[PDB]
């Protein structure tokens, strides 16, 4: 018995804030959170307590510390089958990572529609507001490998497996509403250009290198999604505070056979929020697992990620009514033109038990649709349909990947497919073909119908010759990048210019930087000039005179394209660092902590060492982390209570903690003598917007700080940080 | 879509300093650098210039931009075999990463011995000082995945494949002289404890988490290698500046049949150097590919990594003469007791052409020995001999991994093995068994002998019962960690205390911290008290009274265990940042560059934007990177010439550059009006050792900076950095 007798090895099976208890497998942390998929995995969940250690053949092991040898200092013997099984298993633990989106973090949850959508789709999962569908969701980055960092600048994947009563539907989306390329034939080119360069395999997790920008400079279709990656959309605060999009136009099909075009959206109920670049890049070093950690810990705290599914619907008669083609995945549909209709809510409320078994082996594929949905001829979508089933034959070892437990449907599945590696199901049908008489033709085809019918494709007319040709309707590249640029606030535009400037500075061949800047000049002269200035490039008179692309259907901006132009702040589940001293003013800390708790904001108590400190009134304060152990990168705001401020006033880490938070536009609150830190961040005596300061943490101090938190960052500080040495 | 007319897309095929040209495949960068193995790969090298793009079947492609569809806005057709081949290959590009040491960087080179070693070994590659053996070397970290960061705290792998005339010998070593565990049966337990925890797969690249420290606290045999990992050995500056060790005792066997025990060493001819923790961890975010890039660039510059192979030799009759067991891989052999005899030199002088095909697919295995070498009964080595052939069956797809080009011997190989997946070799032998008459028994066995003989194992006597039992002589765990601790300088001891304090601060369950501090108290009470203080733990009276472990065969210290106690600095291949201004004093820059050039030290010219700046004499200076783009973490020293210092005096990034370099103990040199930066880092008018300052850069100024660089870091500054907010 190695566990401590006090039971402190084991986390409480109740919701607890981040850092209060060790994390645990979801079924041990939240045993009473259930859904139909999580219950169906009970057949394969394996416990451990009170069981004997055995080989995989069920033979009990007596000595798991030693190989069998001839003499205690002698050679190891080949007949040691217990050693060889253990090491064989170990030796073959790894499977290939996903070719793209290899770095991802997943959780279980459930979806429910707000109302029946039977007028527009016969999909069973959207038929009844009382019908709950379990989901499994994986969020990801794109370029880096499974052991790369979370807070890179990249697009994010947002993939949802809906375990419906009429089959698995996978909605395999990203966090921007378009893609970089138009036709799937180019996907290996684009991905090879953004991935580490093939001679030396550098850089990981970064598009900031010559081959990415070479491709971009030569393929202007990429410029719209490059604009989104360069904006703060490319560095989200958390998977909870980003949007999701299916990108492509798909179809909904109703029981009368009417097709409606649809684009899928997820709205984050926590609001939209991103980091700033220097913070994101630094955080990839201080905590490369920051998003995976934040997701897991938000679920263990009960801060469940929630998202609203929404549809942009366009009738079939309106296919050609826009300046852009609905089938072009480099074009977005502005919400000012076509509103998102709210459809239902997804809640992710349980972490997996075993990351490899559930996250690593999960297989999502956008070809997994159900009756009531159909495809369109978007030429990127069309190639995706080939790839996601093909890639599993090597990644997951064969064609029985649907029998891996996480991928199994919860509804019935029966057919005449047999064998393959890893075959789990033992078919008892006398027939393995149809038509057959020997089993009366079962399992049988089902005609299409309003409910529980077979799948039939919408009978779209096709007319044309067999060609390898891009539609001329797709040959417009600059207007949507411009619409995005003009929709951002002034600080978002500054961050876009700084993103392109930093990335192009890492491109070693200067002519590629010049070719990118020339593309920028086809989008917006202000953007191109500001990027060119940071690169020491002067635009030519010809570039200064390029006429801007046309507005999109008359729009010169759409505020739903900005992260921050329309406030949607939510403080619940955010975290504040509290910088302690060795005799904290306990009344300040009571007021601070209870105000945060009331709004669901978490706290981490920091000091210059671990263990405890004692407040003025004798209260014993446990320390969560040190100033360097839990840097300001990992929090949303910083509060310094009064007390013996001389204890930390000359601590370089305490001072730097405030400088780094200040640089990264975070709210900072200073009570009492903690106001002596104003000199460190060069605040004037009469104060400044974004710094909360008072004699004590009472009265309006916490309300002011929480108001700042709801607005996320102090954008007005940007010209001030510009010269702080941090 | 084509190359620039000036040819600047293509790097010069001559040696160039880092940053001067884009990096390139080795065979294009150094076409005249050859060796027998490099030549042998010509059969599979594929060019590209002037060739038509084709399918893998050799059919020319006309349009690689579009899928075949029915009309240009129509559905993609299943008969598009060109799209499907391209996307199938892409979908199957990934293979499983190595179970451990997945992150690694490799290069080609050659080895030769200084003199024949035929008196102690019949190994052909050690028999003649003028017979050169090609090598392929991979350096690696242990824990993280292939996409994790380079400058983590971890043990490093140092694996060398020698392509000898009598077979492939792989010397598969690490950068510390011991391992964490005694018997291979525990390898999966230890690896699972240090790897990301199974519920959530966090943390990547870090031992700073509960399960690792749980395992260490319960298995004190780990403490020796844990001491090495917590020292600055865990964070080398470059793979060129670390030691290598085979860890195990092996045997040499000479032509008369005599066995000598041996342990293998690599000594870095560039000297030993490591980062400091804050620098290392921040660099994982600013350049996660820092070691891979520095190795590739040193080779492109001509700063070839060189290492000296050395042997510790113990005669067979001295097996039991030490106070530790020679077969215990958690024990080192102190060089004060058994000196390292210099054996030969290895030079890495060419980068690979394709990282996947050469680095990712290389397979090293310590059971690949040759006549003149043999194993011992070390119980960790014994189990390794199983694992490295087993694991390639999944990683490399079957038993023909030796036909993957990088793994092929360059000597003859012939036998009766046949088939297996992706069999390349077409055997014409009418026999596939022996003995056979139908091919007159070829290929034939060869008796052992002095040279070109068959392998025979040394006929070691074996006497014991079949037991799973640890030798009692391996049950001592504290004396080697203590010897290591006492052999470090004071600043190295401080960094060890900091490494344990940082790591255990991230262990969430406090009792695990307490248990590790109790282990430390069994090694050295000063170490244990210093770690306990940082953790808010007080040692008990019983803990204060633990008797120190014994000295190791009378030694109180061995300075060969320290990175820094004995000067061994070599500045060739190091890099300095030069902070420019918009009117640099050209006479300062001339003097700086001339002095750096004479010592082989590279420079990177930095500014607040990219492009060029002009010096006072009209010299146009191209800018390598911005201050933020290439932080001080990436260089060894910082020099600031005079000129228009007002241009940069108030720039936050330039001031921070100096504060970060100062904190990280790097030499700084300030000329002329650049001395006004003394105020940012609080240097007294009188100056400080480690800050070079003068009215102009000249011979004396550069000689002083260069002397500082030869000592690597400014250890005397340590007490002055805790107050610095950086
Ligand atoms: C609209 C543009 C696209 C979006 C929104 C998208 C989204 C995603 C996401 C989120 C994943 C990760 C699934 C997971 O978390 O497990 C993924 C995986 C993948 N996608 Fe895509 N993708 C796009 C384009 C493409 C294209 C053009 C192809 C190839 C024809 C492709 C082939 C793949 C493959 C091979 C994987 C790995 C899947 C697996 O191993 O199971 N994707 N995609
Ligand atoms: C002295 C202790 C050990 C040392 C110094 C060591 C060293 C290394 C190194 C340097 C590598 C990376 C080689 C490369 O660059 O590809 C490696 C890989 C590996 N080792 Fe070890 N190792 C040790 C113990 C063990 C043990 C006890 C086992 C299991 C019985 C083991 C099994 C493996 C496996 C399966 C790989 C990956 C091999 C591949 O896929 O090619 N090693 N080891």
């Amino acid at each position: 018995s190695l566990a401590p007798e006090d039971g402190s090895h084991r986390p409480a099976a109740e919701p607890t804030p981040p850092g209060a208890q060790p994390t645990a497998p979801g079924s041990l942390k939240a045993p009473d959170t259930r859904n139909e998929k999580l219950n169906s995995l009970e057949d394969v969940r394996k416990g451990s307590e009170n069981y004997a250690l055995t080989t995989n053949q069920g033979v009990r092991i007596a000595d798991d510390q030693n190989s069998l040898r001839a003499g205690s200092r002698g050679p190891t013997l080949l007949e040691d089958f217990i050693l060889r099984e253990k090491i064989t298993h170990f030796d073959h633990e790894r499977i290939p990572e996903r070719i793209v989106h290899a770095r991802g973090s997943a959780a279980h949850g459930y979806f429910q529609p707000y109302k029946s959508l039977s007028d527009i789709t016969k999909a069973d999962f959207l038929s009844d507001p009382n019908k709950i569908t379990p989901v499994f969701v994986r969020f990801s980055t794109v370029q880096g490998g499974a052991g790369s960092a979370d807070t890179v600048r990249d697009i994010r994947g947002f993939a949802t497996k809906f375990y419906t009563e009429e089959g698995i539907f996978d909605l395999v989306g990203n966090n921007t509403p378009i893609f970089f390329i138009q036709d799937a034939h180019k996907f290996p080119d684009f991905v090879h250009a953004v991935k580490p360069e093939p001679h030396w395999a550098i850089p990981q997790g970064q598009s900031a290198h010559d081959t990415f920008w070479d491709y971009v400079s030569l393929q202007p279709e990429t410029l719209h999604n490059v604009m989104w990656a360069m904006s703060d959309r490319g560095i989200p605060r958390s998977y909870r505070t980003m949007e999701g999009f299916g990108v492509h136009t798909f179809r909904l099909i109703n029981a009368e056979g009417k097709a409606t075009f649809v684009r899928f959206h997820w709205k984050p109920l926590a609001g939209k929020a991103s980091l700033v670049w220097d913070e994101a890049q630094k955080l990839t070093g201080r905590d490369p697992d920051f998003h995976r950690r934040e997701l897991w810990e938000a679920i263990e705290a009960g801060d469940f990620p929630e998202y609203e599914l929404g549809f942009q619907l366009i009738p079939e008669e309106d296919e050609f009514k826009f300046d852009f083609d609905l089938l072009d995945p480099t074009k977005l549909i502005p919400e000012e033109l076509v509103p998102v209709q709210r459809v239902g809510k997804m809640v992710l409320n349980r972490n997996p038990d075993n990351f490899f078994a559930e996250n690593e082996q999960a297989a999502f594929h956008p070809g997994h649709i159900v009756p009531g949905l159909d495809f369109t001829n978007d030429p990127l979508l069309q190639g995706r349909l080939f790839s996601y089933t093909d890639t599993q034959i090597s990644r997951l070892g064969g064609p029985n990947f649907h029998e891996i437990p996480i991928n199994r449907p919860t509804c019935p599945y029966h057919n005449f497919q047999r064998d393959g590696m890893h075959r789990m199901g033992i078919d008892t049908n006398p027939a393995n073909y149809e038509p057959n008489s020997i089993n009366d033709n079962w399992p049988r085809e089902t005609p299409p119908g309003p409910k529980r019918g077979g799948f039939e494709s919408y009978q779209e007319r096709v007319e044309g010759n067999k060609v390898r040709e891009r539609s001329p309707s797709f040959g417009e590249y600059y207007s949507h990048p411009r619409l995005f640029w003009l929709s951002q606030t002034p600080f978002e535009q500054r961050h876009i210019v700084d993103g392109f400037s930093f990335e192009l500075s890492k491109v070693v061949r200067p002519y590629i930087r010049e070719r990118v800047v020339d593309q920028l000049a086809h989008i917006d002269l202000t953007l191109a000039q500001a990027v060119a200035k940071n690169l020491g490039i002067e635009l030519t008179d010809d570039q200064l005179n390029i006429t801007p692309p046309p507005d999109v259907n008359g729009l010169k901006k759409d505020p739903s394209l900005s992260l921050y132009a329309i406030p949607d702040g939510d403080v619940k589940g955010r975290v504040v660092a509290i910088l302690l001293n060795d005799e904290v003013r306990s009344a300040d800390l009571l007021a601070i902590l209870k105000a945060l708790k009331a709004k669901g904001v978490h706290a981490k108590l920091l000091y210059s060492r671990m263990g405890e400190v004692t407040a003025d009134d004798g209260t014993v304060l446990p320390i969560a982390a040190t100033f360097a152990g839990a840097p300001s990168l990992t929090v949303d705001a910083v509060i310094v209570p009064c007390g013996n401020i001389a204890d930390i006033a000359d601590n370089g880490d305490a001072n730097y903690y405030l400088m780094e938070a200040y640089k990264h536009l975070k709210p900072i609150a200073l009570a009492g003598d903690a106001r002596k830190f104003k000199a460190t961040i060069k605040i004037a005596d009469q104060g400044e917007e974004g710094i909360v300061e008072a004699d004590s943490a009472d009265g309006s101090f916490m309300d002011e700080l929480l108001t700042l938190m709801a607005a996320h960052r102090v954008w007005s500080r940007i010209p001030k940080i510009d010269k702080i040495p941090a």
